[PDB]
């Protein structure tokens, strides 16, 4: 599975090597303090919201430990040898982030739909449409990420189809944010639009990340591709859940519970 993306054809220098370590040991680092900070204020949380804070708990632990088991299977795969750093053994690849997907977007996407005051029927029925669309999106993703390296041609369709569920997603996302903020308490209503676009900038990083091995063949498009995660992750995850958590402690404190109008 590593054979097939191209961190495997290049060495590289101790200064992109490092570089890419530091990247994904500094993931785990924000990623694990965020988790404390969202397990502390989840007490400011009504119980109608908290499992929104729970879900980003979740999010932070399922990235942090991928993005450690990143940082390891790289220091593991390579040796520095006369001047370089060279693949030794085969135990990278970016296989694993698909898998952190997987797990982390339907929670993303959940803790959205909680924030919103979706219930019941609606949640239940929107949430398996998202995490339908969602997982043909990674799927599609993962089947065409392993032709980086041999068929850029399939890469390319499996990659139009992956953004064929993309669209639909977002479309379903837009279309029951813009139709039920008028619902939300203490002004959270703008909040929740900002959010959509934040989404939007941030899983938008995710494809062109995919596309480097097509415009930017090698080793530096090995350090740039990394550096796309690393600001998508931040940005769709980390920054994303104090928007979700920021807006629920709001919503709390406007629907009277006390903790969340004491802690504001
Ligand atoms: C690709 C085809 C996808 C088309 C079929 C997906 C339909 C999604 C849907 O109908 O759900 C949206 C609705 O707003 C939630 O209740
Ligand atoms: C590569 C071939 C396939 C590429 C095709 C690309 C087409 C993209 C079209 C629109 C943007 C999609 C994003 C949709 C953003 C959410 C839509 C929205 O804002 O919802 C509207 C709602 O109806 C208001 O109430
Ligand atoms: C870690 C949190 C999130 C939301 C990860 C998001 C991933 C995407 C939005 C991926 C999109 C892809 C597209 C649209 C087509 C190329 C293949 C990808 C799966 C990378
Ligand atoms: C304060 C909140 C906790 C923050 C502390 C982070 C804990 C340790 C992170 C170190 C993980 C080790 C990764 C190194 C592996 C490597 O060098 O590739
Ligand atoms: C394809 C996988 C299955 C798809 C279904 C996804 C699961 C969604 C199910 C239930 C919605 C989760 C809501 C949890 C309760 C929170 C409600 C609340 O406290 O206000
Ligand atoms: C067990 C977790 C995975 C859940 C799968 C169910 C979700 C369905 C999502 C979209 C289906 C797309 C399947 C197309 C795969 C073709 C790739 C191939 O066969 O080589
Ligand atoms: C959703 C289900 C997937 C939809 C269609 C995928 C078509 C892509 C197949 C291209 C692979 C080329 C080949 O192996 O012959
Ligand atoms: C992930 C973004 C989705 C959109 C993908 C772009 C759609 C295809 C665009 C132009 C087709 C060019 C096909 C060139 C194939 C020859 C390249 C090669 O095989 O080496």
């Amino acid at each position: 599975n590593s054979m097939k993306n191209i961190e495997s054809l290049f060495d590289y220098s101790a200064g992109q090597f490092e570089f890419i370590d530091h990247l994904l040991t500094m993931g785990v680092g924000v990623h694990f303090a965020a988790l404390i900070f969202f397990l502390v204020v989840s007490q400011f949380v009504a119980p109608k919201y908290r499992i929104a804070t729970a879900l980003s708990c979740i999010v932070m632990v399922s990235a942090g430990l991928i993005l450690n088991s990143q940082a390891v299977m790289w220091t593991d795969a390579y040796a520095y040898v006369d001047g370089s750093y060279q693949l030794q053994d085969l135990t990278f690849s970016n296989g694993y982030r698909y898998v952190n997907w997987m797990a982390t977007i339907p929670c993303l996407l959940l803790q959205l739909l909680i924030v919103l005051n979706l219930k019941g029927k609606e949640l239940f029925s929107t949430a398996t449409w998202l995490i339908l669309a969602a997982w043909g999106m990674i799927i599609t993703g993962y089947v065409g990420q392993l032709y980086e390296v041999d068929d850029i041609a399939q890469l390319m369709i499996w990659g139009a189809v992956s953004t064929a569920f993309f669209v639909v997603m977002n479309w379903i996302v837009g279309t029951k944010i813009f139709k039920n903020r008028a619902t939300m308490l203490g002004g959270t209503d703008s909040t929740i639009t900002k959010v959509f676009w934040l989404m939007m900038f941030a899983w938008t990083l995710y494809p062109i990340a995919y596309l480097v091995p097509a415009f930017m063949n090698n080793a530096d498009g090995v350090v740039l591709r990394q550096l796309l995660f690393t600001i998508a992750d931040i940005s769709s995850k980390v920054i994303y859940g104090l928007m979700i958590t920021y807006i629920a402690i709001q919503q709390s404190a406007a629907a009277g519970y006390v903790p969340a109008q004491q802690a504001l």
